[PDB]
């Protein structure tokens, strides 16, 4: 159970800033490096206001950074979760 | 718990220039893979300044500050204990 709750951890940094959910098409915010679903930062940007939802720098689509390997830790820790 | 699994998780955590676990992460904008902030430096320095994987332009500035990478490193480190 302790490896569990290591997984768990990591699992939590992976998740999505805005709905909490698992990271979907991770997009990362290149002054704080916090992620958001390219779905839900494209939401925020869009209909909110044109600010990290965590840090509040200014902040337009095009400046977020495409974490590449996200997708693939996501899955793995999914294994992981057994 | 999986080995490779892990180890595959680990392979995303260490760093492409020395291989090494991350010390203070940093991560190119362009192609996302991750280093040590010391490492990169001197890479941007000593070599042409491109993203020793991206190939792309790089300087000091745009490189991303993993917050979260260390947090991160702790937890593998504890999980590939875990082989016991
Ligand atoms: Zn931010
Ligand atoms: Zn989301
Ligand atoms: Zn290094
Ligand atoms: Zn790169």
């Amino acid at each position: 159970h302790m490896d569990e709750q290591s997984v768990e951890s990591i699992a939590e940094v992976f998740r999505c800033f805005i709905c909490m959910e698992k990271l979907r098409d991770a997009r990362l915010c290149p002054h704080c490096s916090k992620l958001c679903c390219f779905s839900c930062i494209r939401r925020w940007l869009t209909e909110q206001r044109a600010q990290c939802p965590h840090c509040r720098a200014p902040l337009q689509l095009r400046e977020l950074v495409n974490c590449r390997w996200a997708e693939e830790v996501t899955q793995q820790l999914d294994t992981l979760q057994l």
